[PDB]
């Protein structure tokens, strides 16, 4: 006709949260004439139907499903409804849940070794949300970023790096912690010093 109404939203999407390794539904209602289409984004590219997004609508009440299988696909998610006579946008974010654990796929080995005067960066993998408390310690002592020593952490991973080893100094065992509602975890790492 002469007019049409363009997508309206009745609700607009709201933050979830899923355990990872669970299905997520991400839902919005947007209503318009003609019957607005839906398409999903991810990242500034469009989500195409799979085994891992299932997408649904009835025209009026849109769902989107995420099966979670890793970390990466926490974030935002935006659905945007179409039709001639104008779109609408909404987005929201999928927060999941997860036991601190450390990443498999990147087993952690029982020594590591650092030459004598390098620097060496300890880089551990994890996965757990929300993002955990992390920890290092030289035998019981807590690791503070310093002159020599710096530990950056990130929601992928814990990295320590150690300036200028010694074997009297940096020599010996480290413990990463990792800590949140959830639960903790934690590994050792003995570290030796070769004169090289």
């Amino acid at each position: 006709a002469m007019s049409g109404e363009a997508p309206g939203i009745r609700k607009e999407m709201k933050d979830v949260t899923t355990k990872l390794g669970e299905a997520a539904q991400l839902s919005c209602q947007i209503v318009g004439r003609p019957l607005p289409d839906i398409k999903w984004y991810r990242f500034g590219k469009e989500l195409i139907q799979s085994r891992k997004y299932k997408m649904s609508s009835d025209g009026r009440t849109h769902t989107l499903t995420v099966m979670t299988e890793e970390q990466e696909d926490e974030g935002v998610y935006t659905c945007i409804a179409t039709n001639e006579v104008g779109e609408v946008e909404t987005s929201s974010k999928l927060l999941l849940q997860a036991t601190p654990q450390f990443h498999p796929g990147y087993p952690l080995k029982e020594k590591y070794y650092g030459a004598v005067g390098s620097t060496l960066r300890l880089h551990v993998m994890y996965i757990g949300r929300p993002v955990p408390a992390m920890t290092w310690f030289h035998g019981q002592k807590l690791l503070q970023n310093s002159e020599n020593i710096t530990i950056e952490n990130t929601e992928h991973y814990t990295h320590l790096v150690m300036k200028n080893v010694q074997r009297k100094t940096h020599a010996g065992k480290y413990k990463v912690q990792l800590s949140n509602v959830f639960g903790t975890v934690d590994a050792i790492l003995d570290v030796e010093i070769q004169d090289k």
